[PDB]
Parts: structure tokens; C-alpha cells; sequence
């Protein structure tokens, strides 16, 4: 049973493939061609924190690929709390054939996986956020080529789209450049030693995006203001930079409406690719490679 | 409308998307994919020269393609002959969606196209098959790579797959060395002056295929005898020339079985992928590029 709990869990040959098979998938959706390799395949969605984004791109995915999604969300219970792990691992897996966990704790998606049947997608924890890196990839892809040796720039809170960029940016080789506030730096802890010739620090994200192939922020406040990715930030980077941002956005606090509205900006395409790079996920969780 | 009647009717970009369709196509079948994008549509076989090999190849290829092929033979009568050739296609091509006619004469299955509503593929005349030479170039590539520049050797009689192979050595710009017995030599008021350029004639077809990366004849006696392909023949061409024969084979006629039979041989590969160019063509004439 392989899972897709963390970024790091796939190779690089992996995510080659993967991302290969989001353009094909992509493709087939755009011309309306019916592919249904998991007919008769369910999904179990456990959200126990809410996104109808992610409901949404999770859900019409696994529709386009022949399956069906069930919605599973309890107000005032949930995994390890009130729900024993894994007596909801034992019985959810007995009955369906792929697990899509957003949730807030990476320990407690993991002890799920442990007592799985059946893959586990992590669709969001505090720790991680690999579908979302993927998809920002993806993106990056599709309007710039090959990421490989590009340079990534992040602006910002360290949280968990940052510690996935970081896995990503070991397994894919490209350079990641970040800069946080002062008090809100990387946990030394919760990063692989292994990944530290992939990323460097910067005091100034004017600097850390200078030379940038791609500038991207998130939510985080008095403190985070030199932070604000700005048109004079994006102007450090190069001419044909990409902005991506994961949804939602909060318009004069991370990032100016100038920037996420502006022509650099991709973050609809990006929020969009969820969908492209889940269903060729669950395709390969579940059938492998072609 | 487009038709499908002679090799040269698809430009240098239609075989390359093609051909590439075919490998894609071929793909999908030997992964058990569904794959049905001519569903609810029909295929009219007009046989008025027999064979089951492909009967089954353009029978089983639209049924993998979501279609379905009805079998149209008649003892006593012809196009042209018995059967007029405006009212059959007139009418067949209101029920039907694609039409493959297999028949004795091109005069006769250019005046059925002209008539058609629907798209006319010609499943071999005494002038040309089309859809043979495409199977001969499909296995070439999947051998040995694309044949542009590549040397194709011809020995025997100059027959309908002759010049359909000097057609197909003009639009993907490959060499054709040709040699036939003295009294059995190219109609030079059937072949295209623009073709010159692309083939050569040899007096002597163990001289034709000197160099060649593909040796390959055809049923025709007393005449032909020097111009069978033997292994001494065979020993003339590059060590790793494929040998090509378009079935039925009589062995010890235009081949030997030591040759046919023999470790460069592609003769079985070469039949069946008529069913996978088959199927792309079919594609390709009812929806066009992806």
C-alpha cells in the first residue's frame, strides 16, 4: 500500500511520471473523452477541517475518473478524539478504496495510514500541504517548463505550505529561497538536515526574490508587514516571474491586490490544477503506472 | 469529407499525427483501456475482393473503438458492374459513418468517393494499399525508429504495394531502391514525375538492396526467379535490415523461408499492426486531431 501523506513520500521518478500523467488527464478532460479507470471506486473524504474548494476538487476528480467520493465530516468528534484511529481506519478501508484525510495533525493521518487497507491522501494537516505543492508545480510546468534548477522564492509565515516546498525542493532540485519575520522562522526540528543544501534563509524578502522564477506567499500580524508581497517585491524578481498563492487569499495582508490581480499572477490556474493533479494521484495510488 | 484512397491524400503532418495516434492507440489496447470514441457509429465493409485478414482488422479495430462494421459481400455482381456505383454510395453513406471499399480498380472506388457523404478508405486496388505500407512504416518505427532518410528496398513485381511505397517515399522523405524482372517494371504513366527524386532503379536487386535498412517483396515465375529474396540477398543490406512481406507469402516464390522465416523477418508484427493503423486512421477521419 503506498500512501501520499507527505511530499517526500514520492521519488522523483514518481513525480516525473505524475506530473506526465496531469497533462495527459488534463488533456482527456478538456476534450471531453470519457477515461474511467476507477469505475466502481469510492473515496472517502474525512474533513475535519472544512474547504469546499477541496471538497469540490477532490469530488468532481474522482467523478471524471468513473469513481464516487463520500463526504465525511462530524461536528463534534473526529479522529483521535471521540473517534478511536483506527477502528475509522478498519472500517472505512473495508469498504472503500482510496482515503482522503484533511486534518490538523500529521500524527494522527499517519496512525490512520498505519491501519489502512487502502492509500491515504493527506489533503491538508498543519505540518504538510503535498497536494497543493504539486499543483503549484504543476502549474509552474505547464506555463514555464521543467522546474529543475529554477528558483522558488517564499515570502512569508513558516507554515505548512513552506515545509512542503522545502521536501519538494530537495526531491525536484530546484532552489528554494525564504524569508520569513523574525519570530516566525523555520522549526530547525521539523526539517530533514538532508534538505538544507536546497533552501536558503534571507533577512530580506526583497532579496530572497531577487532572481526568482516563482514568488509565492500565504495567510499568515503588526509584525508581517515587511513581509507583504508588493509590486516593488515582485519587481525583484525575474521579468516573467510567476505569483501563485493557495486559496484563500487575504487582499492587504500577505499579498497586495496589485500583485494577486496582476498579469504575474496564476493563482486561479493554480487553485484549478488541484483537480488535474488529485485525479492523477488517486490514478496512480490506485492502478500505479500505465 | 475527407477520404483515405491513396497514400498520398495525408500531407507529411497528417502521417506524423497519425502514426503517433497508432502507437497511443496500439497502447490502450495492450493496456485493457476502454476507449470508445466512435461509439453508436458504423463502419460499411464493401469486400469485392476477398480476405478475412482484414475483415478482422478493420472489423475488430472499430469494435475497440466503440463501433461497430457490417459486412458487405456479393456474389454476382459489382460497383460498376451490376450494382450502380452512385446509388450504392448515396445510400450507404446515409446510414453509415466511414465506408472501406476493397476492390479490383481506383477509378471505381474515386467515383464511389465522390458520391459519399461519408469518409471512403481504401482497403486495397489493384493501383494502391494505402493501409499496408502505413502498417509497413508503423513497424518500422517501432523497430528502428523514424524511417525519414532510412534506404526501403524493393524487389519483385511492380504491383500495387510498389507504388504506393514510391508515394509514401516522397511525403516522408525516405529512399526507395527498387528492382524488377525486366517485363514486369513501373508503369511510368501511373507514377507521379514530381516521385523521381525519391526512388532509384536497379538492373540488379541484390545491387537494390545494398544499404537498405528494409528489404521487402510480394506475391507475383519463370522471369521472377532472380528476384527472390534469399539470405544472400538479404546479406547485402545493413545487419540489422528488417524484412518486410505483406501476407499472404508464398515461400519459395518472392521469399525463402529461410528469409521470411528467418531472425529479420517483422512479417506477423507487420499484419497485425494494420488493426492499429487502422483504428488511428478511422479516428482521425471521423474527429480529426485531438
Amino acid at each position: 500500500i503506498r500512501h501520499y501523506l507527505q511530499f517526500k513520500d514520492f521519488s522523483l521518478e514518481d513525480y516525473e511520471y505524475v506530473l506526465e500523467r496531469t497533462g495527459i488527464l488534463k488533456r482527456k478532460f478538456k476534450n471531453y473523452e470519457t477515461y474511467h479507470p476507477l469505475h466502481d471506486r469510492t473515496l472517502a473524504m474525512i474533513f475535519e477541517k472544512s474547504s469546499t474548494r477541496t471538497r469540490l476538487s477532490f469530488e468532481a476528480g474522482i467523478f471524471q475518473l468513473g469513481g464516487h467520493a463520500v463526504f465525511m465530516s462530524t461536528r463534534d468528534t473526529q479522529l483521535g478524539r471521540g473517534e478511536p484511529v483506527e477502528d475509522s481506519a478498519q472500517v472505512i478501508s473495508r469498504m472503500v478504496d482510496i482515503i482522503m484525510i484533511r486534518t490538523f495533525e500529521q500524527d494522527i493521518i499517519q496512525r490512520f495510514a498505519e491501519n489502512s487497507r487502502v492509500p491515504v491522501i493527506n489533503g491538508l494537516t498543519n505540518e504538510y500541504h503535498p497536494c497543493q505543492v504539486l499543483a503549484d508545480i504543476f502549474t509552474y510546468y505547464e506555463h514555464r517548463g521543467p522546474i529543475r534548477g529554477k528558483t522558488v522564492a517564499w515570502v512569508g509565515d513558516a507554515n505548512n505550505m513552506l515545509y512542503t516546498w522545502i521536501q519538494a525542493a530537495r526531491i525536484l532540485d530546484f532552489k528554494l529561497q525564504l524569508s520569513t519575520p523574525p519570530g516566525y522562522a523555520l522549526d530547525a526540528k521539523l526539517v530533514d538536515a538532508e534538505s538544507a543544501p536546497f533552501y536558503q534563509v534571507f533577512d530580506d524578502p526583497n532579496e530572497a526574490c531577487k532572481g526568482a522564477d516563482l514568488v509565492t506567499t500565504d495567510v499568515w500580524k503588526r509584525a508581517f508587514a515587511d513581509w507583504c508581497v508588493d509590486e516593488e517585491m515582485m519587481s525583484h524578481a525575474n521579468s516573467d516571474a510567476l505569483f501563485m498563492h493557495c486559496l484563500p487569499a487575504h487582499r492587504g495582508e500577505e499579498v497586495t491586490a496589485g500583485v494577486i490581480d496582476g498579469p504575474q499572477s496564476v493563482v486561479w490556474d493554480e487553485a484549478e490544477n488541484r483537480l488535474h493533479v488529485q485525479k492523477a494521484l488517486m490514478e496512480f495510488l490506485l492502478l500505479g503506472r500505465l
